[PDB]
């Protein structure tokens, strides 16, 4: 009996705790014998579970193309994801356009506004003594951050979330395409507006940019817009929700982060290893052998990062969250040329999220009368995290 045969990142068996982690652990155990397995899901594809096997695939850009980065493909109409859905040299040229504003020295400029924002969000419910940490904080912190990066109105998080849902989760493909078409319409307007009155934001920047003497097509710009929006409203929101969930019941982890704030960055790294929501696909472009398996052009490999992150040959006590873990060479933010662009910014954002929350609400728990909900997908993490806590006081009247 092989767990690879019906492995499906959108349909992962959930254990009693609410998460797919029992299943991830079982699959990790099997992968010690079989690091790469065939799944009959999505018409048939390779599932890459072993840590060193994922490293081998991800370093091989000659045989594995990022044209298959989403599998099954995200609903983005005729548009593609900039950087993430491209290979070199096209890929490298586009990333260079936004390398500078995503560098650590540039993104640190947001840190104090991130603290203020997180605190203002906490204000909204602290007097109430209950709330969904996902909808209330985990979703909102990166949505607002993302809106600032894209030069969008920060109060329209619900609109941006509807678009993201269409791209990633809506099942009816007519609706999904229709709703992605709305994004495109809003994106065209914004681009036209930044064209005449540019600002400091990333969109303004890329609109004013030039590759090989030529300005980018509108479709390219829409691609930039789309992936950046995804990085925030999907990936970060789900990661932060899972973290809030863990802190809600794991009183031992919680008291330590409060007692050792100097440990928070390292714990964020460990949390990324443990609750890293993402998996990515690769399109096989030439015959290639990895370990025991020979893959063929046209086939797709899903890189199951969460399983690699629990590989006993790469991490000691992989099933434990050890906040002092170092080094921690997890794959939650990718590796190689497609390594997460947000990287340092997401670390700072997670650090601030956690620090201010524990500072304001050091005691809380899961709501016994409302259900948690895990969202399965290529990006997987908690969607609803209802909590209760002793009523507090706002900082800002
Ligand atoms: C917890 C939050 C996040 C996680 C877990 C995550 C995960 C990842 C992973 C695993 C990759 C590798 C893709 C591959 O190998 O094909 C990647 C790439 C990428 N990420 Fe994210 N991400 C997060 C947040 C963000 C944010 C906030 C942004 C931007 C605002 C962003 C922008 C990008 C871009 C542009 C790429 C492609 C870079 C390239 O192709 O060179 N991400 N991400
Ligand atoms: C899952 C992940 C990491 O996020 C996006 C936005 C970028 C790369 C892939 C696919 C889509």
């Amino acid at each position: 009996t092989s767990l690879f045969t019906t492995a499906d990142h959108y349909h992962t068996p959930l254990g009693p705790d609410g998460t797919p982690h029992a299943f991830f652990e079982a699959l990790r155990d099997e992968a010690e014998t079989t690091p790469i397995g065939w799944s009959e899901a999505y018409g048939g594809h390779w599932v890459v579970a072993g840590y060193k096997e994922i490293q081998a695939v991800i370093q091989n850009t000659k045989a594995f193309s990022n044209k298959g980065v989403t599998f099954p493909r995200y609903e983005t109409g005729e548009f593609e994801l900039m950087m993430a859905g491209q290979d070199d040299p096209v890929h490298k040229k586009y990333r260079q356009l936004v390398a500078k504003p995503f560098s650590p020295e540039a993104t640190d400029l947001f840190t104090e506004q991130l603290r203020q924002s997180t605190n203002d969000l906490i204000d909204a419910r602290i007097e109430l003594g209950e709330g969904d940490a996902a909808t209330w904080l985990a979703n909102e912190i990166p949505a607002r951050l993302t809106a600032i990066l894209l030069g969008l109105p920060p109060e329209d998080g619900d609109t941006y979330r509807r678009w993201v849902w269409a791209i990633t989760h809506v099942e009816n493909p007519e609706e999904g395409a229709e709703i992605f078409a709305e994004l495109v319409a809003h994106a065209r307007t914004l681009i036209a507006e930044r064209r005449t009155n540019p600002g400091n934001d990333i969109m303004s920047r890329v609109i004013m940019s030039k590759i090989d003497g030529e300005s980018l097509s509108e479709d390219d710009l829409i691609g930039f817009f789309t992936i950046l929006l995804l990085g925030g409203i999907d990936n970060t929101a789900r990661f932060l929700s899972s973290v809030f969930w863990r802190l809600a019941w794991d009183i031992e982890l919680r008291r330590r982060l409060i007692a050792h704030p100097e440990l928070i960055p390292n714990a964020v790294d460990e949390l990324l290893r443990f609750y890293g929501p993402a998996m990515v696909g690769r399109l096989v472009t030439q015959e290639v052998t990895v370990g025991d398996i020979t893959m063929k052009p046209g086939q797709t490999a899903m890189l199951w990062f969460p399983i690699a992150s629990r590989d006993r040959s790469a991490f000691d006590s992989p099933d434990n969250i050890v906040i002092e873990r170092t080094p921690n060479r997890h794959l939650s933010l990718g590796h190689g040329i497609h390594r997460c662009l947000g990287a340092h910014l997401i670390r700072v954002e997670a650090r601030v999220a956690i620090t201010e929350f524990l500072k304001r609400i050091p005691e809380f728990s899961l709501d016994p009368n409302k259900e948690c909900e895990w969202l399965m997908g290529q990006v997987a993490g908690m969607l609803h995290v209802p909590i209760i806590f002793p009523k507090g006081k706002r900082l800002s009247e």
